[PDB]
């Protein structure tokens, strides 16, 4: 209720449609210059963002301290403009949640809104062979074209839609340390 | 907002993914077992209606009294439950609104919700060769599969979504004198 009008206001001030090499993907920006992007998207040197070219400075494959993955790449964008920082919307620990919004912002899926109900703490899960941490689940009759997604609840923005598999979807959580 | 929080409860009492020979569609139960699909559905003796066979007693292609198109199909469905009966939702006449949300409920879009926006009395509209009036109109990156959505607003189930041209959507007034 107060999650639809939550997401729809940071879609609309801090997402944008990207396209890689490897595909489509909502991206959320957080503060300055820095974005998010599921780890698979591979951004090259330049991505396209919103239909337009944009050079990519700076790009971190995050891992935790045992190296194992996170499914989350940062990067650093060369555009003018500044994301509104929203790094207080960032939780600084896994965020359980009972009624949560997936939000999708692609050509595939042009600003859609999911009712994906209860998100849980998975933790670890083998993704695409890789093993992985941190993650959040709901149930989620999925499809590909939606990671990227971005989880939220009222007031909160959870994690960024990395996958599925077919029945539930996993959302790597977007901690506020990851952006010191 | 509130607009959001009547949509889903409203998807989840009364709506269902209908497949036909022409393709997959959302449908809404208005009551007893009177549902409402797109015209260009054509619905045979038999629809699947949630993966499941289900026969068709009865169906009125929608049109004026000067026989002009309405681009809606009436169906009676050969099944025991009955619906809720939402007909107090519908209006006599074309009502303009200035935030509505478009609900679609089908596999190539499970339980999606987009906020449209401005919904504006179009009128006439020729559509797939038909000419066609009672259209509602809402600027909406559109694609196919969406055929069927439900437009609503706060209290309001406003029409079912007929067409676009990739850049606009119309959906079909549902008005109440219909469903007597």
């Amino acid at each position: 209720g107060p999650a639809f009008e939550f997401a729809v206001a940071m879609m609309k001030r801090n997402s944008s449609t990207v396209k890689t090499e490897y595909g489509e993907f909502t991206m959320l920006g957080i503060y300055d210059r820095w974005a998010v992007l599921p780890r698979h998207a591979k951004p090259g040197p330049t991505i396209l963002m919103n239909d337009q070219e944009v050079g990519v400075l700076d790009a971190k494959e995050l891992v935790d301290k045992d190296g194992t993955n996170l499914e989350l790449t940062l990067l650093k964008l060369n555009r003018n403009e500044k994301f509104r920082d929203i790094r207080g919307f960032l939780a600084k620990e896994e965020v359980e949640v009972n009624e949560a919004v997936l939000a999708i912002n692609t050509s595939k899926f042009p600003n859609m809104y999911i009712p994906v109900g209860q998100v849980t703490e998975y933790g670890f899960l083998n993704l695409g062979g890789t093993p992985t941490k941190r993650m959040l689940m709901y149930n989620f009759p999925t499809r590909a074209g939606q990671a990227g997604g971005v989880l939220m609840s009222t007031g909160k923005v959870l994690g960024i839609h990395v996958g599925g598999n077919g029945h539930q979807g996993f959302s790597a959580a977007l901690l506020k340390h990851y952006f010191n």
